[PDB]
DNA sequence: AGGTAAACGT
DNA sequence: AACGGTATTACCT
């Protein structure tokens, strides 16, 4: 009954903290405003993005990067918010990751048929260190895979205040989120945001 | 030699 | 609509 090895969900874990994030998430996208990326092959992602924190991810005509500067602002991300960074460290401790710094945020924003196709996260050299996955507003499936994308899904129900936490053998597994359903949060109104914190650098 | 990108039909 | 083809290649470093 673990999400995977070295894979835990911890159930409304950020629900006392949603609100205080969701503040500051409305501080970081005043920043570097939310924004659907292009990817390479010249299609726009469903999911609207921003980062904080000393790296952000982008897409780019030459691939996916992590950069210190938003390519639309020309301006470094926000810093990381402190209610990010406590909340993070908490959640990774809980999941049995004490040591984990990150050094990246991924804000996503979903409405309502907004996907993320199966993918792997691998664009971060230091392959030692989780993935903490902080879910906010309306629900999504989540799909949890293997190391080959042909290896059989879990799906799980994420709510408000659940957080995910990947690692270890577990870390290159392929995941992804079935498209939104539409509906009402008092939080969030009609979306649902995911913080996802990496160690992305040195 | 390796790594990268991937988001339509059945 | 859950599953899997496609990158079975074309480019970089
Ligand atoms: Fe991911």
């Amino acid at each position: 009954e673990p999400l995977a090895a070295g894979a835990v969900i911890l159930r409304r874990f950020a629900f006392n903290a949603a609100e205080q994030l969701i503040r500051d998430i409305n501080d970081v996208a005043s920043q570097s405003p939310f924004r659907q990326m292009v990817t390479p092959g010249g299609y726009t992602m469903s999911v609207a993005m921003t980062n904080c924190g000393h790296l952000g991810w982008t897409t780019h005509r030459q691939g996916y990067l992590y950069s210190p500067i938003d390519p639309q602002t020309n301006k470094p991300w926000p810093a990381m918010p402190q209610s990010f960074h406590n909340l993070c460290q908490r959640a990774a401790t809980a999941a049995g990751y004490p040591d984990f710094q990150p050094d990246a945020c991924l804000i996503n924003r979903y409405a309502p048929g907004a996907k993320l196709c199966l993918h792997q996260d691998k664009d971060e050299p230091d392959l030692r260190a989780p993935i903490v996955s902080v879910s906010l507003g309306l629900p999504a499936i989540f799909q949890f895979g293997g190391l080959k994308r042909n290896d059989p899904l879990k799906r799980l129900l994420l709510e408000h205040g659940d957080v995910v936490v990947w690692g270890g053998e577990s870390r290159l597994f392929y995941h992804g989120i079935q498209p939104l359903k539409a509906g009402f949060h008092p939080l969030t109104i009609d979306c649902r945001y995911n913080l996802t914190f990496r160690q992305a650098g040195k």
